[PDB]
């Protein structure tokens, strides 16, 4: 059950020996974190793999990163890796290939230019109020918080409303119809027994596409597809993405239909509900754990936002220490963990051969950890991003929404939706570790960049 | 089971209904051919229907099928249908797809140049005389011949020493180890349990990959490639095919490797075999029932090569009424039926929306037989092809090669393969009808363009 894994040794490319039929998952006991971290420190720039009988080849050089990812990526490195029975999500835009993937990239550019954005803090904003008013409600009762529910909450409150318009207070209304639903759209722990199987059994996603078995699942589509189907007929002015979505099909490209414009929406809740999520969870950590940065962010917040002022979409963009905090905390904790792309072509980039089927991995993780580009690359130290600094930082050694056509295309919405949430509990509330506390943090050695322990913090009332 | 069965629905083109699953495979019990026909009859130039999941557009435009087959065929219909679990023939050019065919077409396009077919001809003679005396052993004993075997023979001699050099009489050594591996090289018959089942299951193609279960016997290929591999060893000049690629990889494109090498060598086998030994069958049974198209054309083979002289490249050419018999015996019978291209985008062709995935089919026997192209198209009439009425012959409903940059590529050569057999063989023997002779012949309800019963005919020596 070797028919490729002896690919790697023939170009003399170095690598961990794989098993017959696992390949190197066996690697995989103790996260994708550590593996790449320790395959970057043996191997050195380039290293090989196998998901199975699936050859991964991770690079580590800034010139071959930018080829991958911008250069060739129109005309090679256009997908990602295929991952399991979708169904008809083939129409998301980030599983879609090739020309269905350009064509609906150009189809949601517009919906998330900047100017789309400021019309959506509003929106954002009232949620902030009600994410507040939560806490405020624990505060003043002395019990610890658990952040990644008053957070999760907070995260469903922002995509509820800017991508349908429905306003739940999901803290307080956790048990809505449509608040189950979408709470059921977490990201995918391909470290799970279901992931490890599909990369044993890659032979087995055609037969559940032909069962109707999907990764996502039927029930939770069934009911959002037959809801923005009710949305739409009752619509028939506000700034949510649905609308703008139905704004597009009503005209280079075919107009989004009515099965894709669903496919955008779930796939937009999906990266970025657990996403937004865990990234505010990390950063009040650092934050708790490091209080002269919490007490440096709230003196600027306060400088920039008087009498706890409301944050504007231009304020948030004048607060240079917040947007420090967060792109540092990124760094530690790039939740993504990976870039991948499939080599669609037989190429040879920057005087290495690539075969046509090899995925190419970007270990986002251990590259923003890696002594030769960061200095004590453990520490939470905010002043790596300050505006003196940050020219020294290469931006493809940085990559925590990628890089490229392929980015993250929610990049601008996710880091605003982050700050509007910090910037307001941050005004009213400071955050000091509990006993209960795991300090310091251990990372899951499962297949998501999330704590080991959920993250519990005391929440006291400024 | 009818994820895709509402699309020649939607698109509005016309079509038997499919069953669940299944699709229309059910109208299979007739035949490819049987089907083609009765599909044409009822819905006209353009219909759908499903191999299972798979829908296939048939079309009979003359204007259309000239865009399929030439204009896109790079840019939208390069390959043909995956059929099955294929292993490391993926690397034989029928197979091939997208630009690993263009770079393996071109390897091998001037091995099949008419200057190397001119070489060719001693070697193809030589077998003529072979296949002459095994004849004249069964033509002065009175008993009636089966053809296919005489015939399988005939095409097994010229493959085995123009493809390897290999001189066998196969007749008379049907038991040679070279002999037994290559004479398991049939045609697949897509109509019996097996591609069957592949067609309602296609999800299990993948499987019986990672099995090492190919639908070439693994033990054929397993001696051919180490024959080969001995073959290569004890070279290390002629004009064998073997040698032509040798040359090739002896240096745009990358050269031939060695597996690549050997998977051409078969697929040529494979493509070559029951394909010469059947057209010779059908040609045969149609100067048996017609004995004036016979003395005619014996008249003429006399005419160019007196007193049996042997017959040269140049004196085949030569020969205008041969070429009728062959090419109205081609018309009737073309041993391919269809004509398959994979549509790889979304495209609108002489007004009419193909979208990708749908696999685009040419019905060359129904076109064949159609009374809107050709005069009483079930009767044996090679004047069709005289040089005066071949102008009206359209080469877009007539393509029993193909046609395009992805017809046959053998065809030179299988047309001079098997003239020189005729020749060789009209200047000893008459052919008459036996009382066991199917008159009029029935084709096979399974998926092979053949006889119902093998062609048996009476062999008298002049
Ligand atoms: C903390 C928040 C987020 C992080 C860290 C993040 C990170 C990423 C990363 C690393 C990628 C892959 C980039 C690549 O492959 O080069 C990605 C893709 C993507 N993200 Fe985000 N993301 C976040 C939030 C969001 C949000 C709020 C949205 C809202 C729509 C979103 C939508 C998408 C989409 C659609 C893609 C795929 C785009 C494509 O394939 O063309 N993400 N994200
Ligand atoms: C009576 C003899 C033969 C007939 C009727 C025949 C017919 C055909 C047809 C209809 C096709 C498909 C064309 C298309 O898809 O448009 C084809 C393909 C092909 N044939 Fe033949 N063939 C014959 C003999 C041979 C021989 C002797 C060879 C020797 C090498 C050969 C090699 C091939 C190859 C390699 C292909 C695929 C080419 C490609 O995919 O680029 N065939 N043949
Ligand atoms: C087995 C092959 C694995 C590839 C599956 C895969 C991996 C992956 O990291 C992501 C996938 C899909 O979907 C999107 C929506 C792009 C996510 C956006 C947000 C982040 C943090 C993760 C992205
Ligand atoms: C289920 C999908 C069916 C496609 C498989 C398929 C169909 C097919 O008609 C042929 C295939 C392969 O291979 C080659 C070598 C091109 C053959 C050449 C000679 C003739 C008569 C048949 C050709």
């Amino acid at each position: 059950g070797t028919h490729s894994h002896g690919l790697f040794k023939k170009l003399g490319i170095p690598g961990p020996t794989p098993l017959p039929f696992l390949g190197n998952i066996l690697s995989y006991h103790k996260g994708f974190c550590m593996f790449d971290m320790e395959c970057h420190k043996k191997y050195g720039k380039v290293w090989g793999f196998y998901d199975g009988q699936q050859p991964v080849l991770a690079i580590t050089d800034p010139d071959m990163i930018k080829t991958v990812l911008v250069k060739e990526c129109y005309s090679v490195f256009t997908n990602r890796r295929p991952f399991g029975p979708v169904g008809f999500m083939k129409s998301a835009i980030s599983i879609a290939e090739d020309e269905e993937w350009k064509r609906l990239r150009s189809l949601l550019s517009p919906t998330f230019t900047s100017g789309k954005l400021k019309e959506m803090v509003p929106i954002i904003a009232q949620y902030g109020d009600v994410l507040v008013r939560n806490l405020r409600r624990e505060a003043e009762t002395g019990k610890p918080v658990t952040l990644k529910d008053v957070f999760g909450a907070y995260s469903m409150d922002v995509i509820t409303s800017t991508s349908f318009g429905v306003n739940i207070d999901s803290l307080n209304n956790p048990q809505d119809p449509f608040v189950e639903n979408t709470k059921k759209l977490l990201r995918f722990d391909f470290l799970d027994p279901f992931f490890l199987s599909i990369t044993v059994f890659p032979f087995l996603i055609p037969i559940l596409e032909v069962l109707n078995i999907c990764v996502f699942p039927r029930e939770v589509t069934n009911f959002l597809r037959k809801s923005v189907k009710r949305m739409k007929e009752s619509r028939l002015h506000r700034v949510d993405f649905l609308q703008l979505m139905i704004d597009s099909q009503n005209s280079s490209h075919k107009a989004l239909s009515d099965l894709e414009l669903v496919a955008q929406s779930i796939i937009f809740i999906f990266a970025g509900y657990e996403t937004t999520s865990s990234v505010l969870s990390f950063i009040m950590y650092e934050l708790a754990t490091h209080p002269d940065v919490q007490q440096k962010l709230q003196e600027e917040i306060d400088a920039v936002l008087p009498n706890k002022a409301p944050p504007t979409y231009d304020t948030v963009l004048q607060m240079e220490y917040l947007d420090m905090v967060v792109n540092e905390t990124l760094r530690l904790f790039p939740i993504a963990m990976r870039l991948e792309r499939v080599c669609k072509k037989d190429v040879e980039i920057n005087g290495m051969f690539i075969p046509k089927g090899v995925v190419v991995m970007i270990p986002s993780y251990a590259l923003h950890r890696d002594p030769k580009y960061w200095t004590e690359p453990e520490k939470f130290l905010p002043e790596r991003f300050s505006k003196k600094n940050k020219d020294n930082i290469d931006p493809y050694i940085y990559t925590p929404f990628g890089s490229g056509p392929r980015n993250c295309i929610g990049m601008r919405f996710a880091l605003m939706n982050m700050k509007l949430a910090l910037i307001r509990v941050l005004q009213n509330f400071s955050f000091k570790p509990c006993k209960e506390t795991q300090i310091p943090l251990k990372l899951s050695l499962g297949g998501l960049l999330q704590p080991e322990k959920p993250v519990v913090l005391k929440v006291e009332s400024r």
